[PDB]
């Protein structure tokens, strides 16, 4: 049972393919065209079935070119409503009929952002962009909006001729419109059945260079040069990604940079993996997340959560796979000072939920939940940390890896729940049953809070991120002129950065040791997001004046929400601020990103 979709379910009739054809209006802001779904059903005298929608305006329904019977049910808050057709014909089990769907999106449409031209980098075209995960893409067109059911889906895209289309499939083909000579048409095919949030679209004047064999890199010109040698470590990545998780089937592996509006650091739309340019840092240390997206080829792409209450699954996976990934390319040291950090990320998470917090929770309970609003680091470093724990216990790195490997290949092209994960690793581990059995499931899985056990960590390059973070917490006002740039000498970005994230767990510091770290280590200056976003935390949360006009540009001028968030809550928290992050909140709104508006004005608790 998923309980966030109004769909008919996986039991009752699945999608087997989608059909999608389209034109992008940038005038009206809207999507409009034709979604033709083979349904196949699950049941004998099949009559009717469910399809989730969310602001579309239906023209009609034709089943075998002739029009049918539908009604839309009372809107249910952030599901949508549900879209009831009637069938001409009973269908037998397993007998297929393709449902051609003929709709608009609302200019609202929670899925997507439309751009003006002055939103972009170019400022002569507009853009758009598709954002469906979790339960988004019922605002683009009508489906069984579930991961548990995985389609393969072919589409056909009218654009202004002068605009590129891109979608989380491989390109196949271009023409002139036949309807009007000033579009386009772009053709793509995904081969490969995907759950239908991983269904993609952008739209804007883009350009690419390649910088794989399997890869090109996507963006607006003025950000293709950065983009393409920030990513250049990609096919490294692929490479060490299929040696682990086994082949890659997608084919291509292309990167789009979008907008600084995107809403996350990363989506692994399969084909073409969407980032945000607040990794264009200049020296690729913000790389792990592409790792992260490559490792999704696997784990969510090819093994997918049934449920969203089953997400862990997805992203602990993802986590643990990204980690090695960076730790062959950078040492087993590194993969442990990353593990740690991730460990520190969940401290932070369970003290902002509280350590009673549903959400704290490992598998969820999404009855009744935008599963916008539960997003968080929970499921990403709750889930490795059960991993790592589960390394540790049944004999290292290279004996979970076998067991990584299995697990992907047992569950390719499937939906599954933690049960089936469980199953499987008493399975795969049937000789160490005894030590599984020794594992606290019910905790694990099921409680709140930081879980029971911390997994064993090499400390050796955050021992000194924690000896600088402690030197500045129990430093008096007479230490202060110790401090000097020379402390930092030894330290790479990654250091630099769980320095920061060390010392911000701490916050506030008194107003006079922050003023001396500017003065010494002029954190100001730094251009990497990462360390920038935590620089400006701490500064607000130990009011400093100063540093509101470098938050409020910081928080505003991008939208990855990991940084626009605690900006905005940190400025409405300092009392010198709240009225300008609660201003600054109302004048942005209108453009911004629909989930990232809702988001920080339930943060702000503006209405
Ligand atoms: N997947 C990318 C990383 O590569 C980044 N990303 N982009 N969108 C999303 C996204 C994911 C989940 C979600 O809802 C849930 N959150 C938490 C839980 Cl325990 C269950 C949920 F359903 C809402 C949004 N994550
Ligand atoms: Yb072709
Ligand atoms: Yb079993
Ligand atoms: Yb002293
Ligand atoms: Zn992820």
């Amino acid at each position: 049972v998923d309980t966030c979709s109004l769909a008919s379910p996986a039991s009752v009739c699945r999608t087997k393919h989608l059909h999608l054809r389209c034109s992008v209006d940038f005038t009206r802001r809207t999507l409009t065209g034709t979604a033709a779904l083979t349904v196949q059903s699950q049941e004998d005298n099949l009559r009717s079935l469910v399809l989730d929608t969310k602001d579309l305006t239906i023209e009609k329904v034709v089943i075998n070119g002739q029009e049918v019977k539908y009604a839309l049910g009372e809107r249910q808050s952030y599901k949508g409503s549900p879209m009831e057709i009637s069938l001409p014909i009973a269908l037998s089990k397993n007998q297929e009929i393709v449902i051609e769907i003929s709709f608009e999106t609302s200019p609202k449409s929670s899925a997507l952002q439309w751009l003006t031209p002055e939103q972009t980098s170019g400022k002569e075209h507009p853009y758009l962009f598709s954002q469906c995960q979790a339960i988004h893409c019922r605002a683009i067109l009508p489906c069984q909006d579930t991961p548990s059911v995985k389609l393969t889906y072919t589409a056909e895209v009218s654009v202004p001729k002068e605009l590129v289309a891109l979608m989380s499939a491989i390109r196949d083909g271009e023409t002139p419109d036949p309807e009007d000579p000033s579009r386009k048409i772009y053709k793509f095919i995904q081969k490969v059945p995907i759950p239908c949030y991983l269904i993609a679209l952008v739209v804007g004047a883009l350009e690419s260079r390649q910088i794989g064999p399997r890869t090109l890199v996507w963006s607006e010109k003025e950000q293709v040069e950065k983009s393409a040698y920030e990513f250049s470590e990609t096919e490294s990545m692929l490479k060490i990604a299929e040696d682990l998780g086994g082949p890659y089937v997608w084919g291509q592996y292309d990167l789009l940079v979008l907008p600084p509006s995107f809403p996350y650091g990363g989506m692994e739309n399969p084909c073409l993996t969407f980032v945000t340019p607040t990794l264009l840092a200049g020296d690729k240390s913000l790389s792990n997340v592409i790792a992260h997206e490559i490792s999704h080829s696997w784990t969510g792409n090819l093994v997918t959560n049934k449920t969203w209450d089953h997400f862990w699954l997805n992203e602990g996976h993802t986590v643990y796979l990204e980690r090695h990934i960076c730790g062959r390319l950078f040492g087993e040291k590194f993969r442990h000072f990353n593990a740690l950090g991730g460990w520190g990320e969940l401290q932070n998470s369970v003290k902002t939920f509280g350590e009673t917090h549903p959400f704290t929770k490992l598998v969820v309970d999404l009855t009744d939940i935008d599963p916008d609003v539960a997003y968080s680091s929970v499921p990403y470093e709750k889930g490795f940390a059960l991993l790592f724990y589960l390394e540790q216990l049944l004999g290292g790195p290279e004996i979970f890896l076998g067991f990584l490997k299995a697990y992907v290949e047992k569950f390719s092209y499937k939906s599954i729940t933690t049960d089936d994960w469980k199953d499987f690793l008493y399975s795969y581990f049937k000789d160490k049953v005894d030590v599984l059995n020794q594992v606290d499931w019910n905790a694990w899985l099921y409680s709140p809070g930081l879980p029971p056990i911390k997994p064993n960590y090499d400390m050796t390059l955050t021992n000194a991120c924690i000896a600088l973070s402690q030197r500045w917490i129990t430093a008096k006002e007479d230490d202060l002129n110790s401090f000097n740039a020379t402390d930092l000498k030894d330290l790479s970005s990654h250091q630099l950065n769980e320095f920061l994230a060390q010392t911000l767990q701490r916050a506030p510091l008194p107003l006079g040791h922050i003023k001396r770290m500017q003065e010494v280590y002029n954190f100001n200056a730094i251009n990497n997001s990462e360390i920038r976003f935590r620089w400006l935390r701490l500064c607000i949360q130990s009011k400093w004046e100063d540093a509101i006009p470098l938050a409020l540009k910081m928080a505003t001028e991008q939208g990855r929400m990991k940084f626009t968030r605690p900006l905005f809550k940190d400025l409405a928290a300092f009392d010198k601020s709240h009225d300008q992050a609660v201003r600054t909140y109302q004048e942005h709104k209108a453009s911004m990103h629909p989930v990232t508006a809702m988001l920080v004005g339930k943060d702000l608790k503006v209405d």
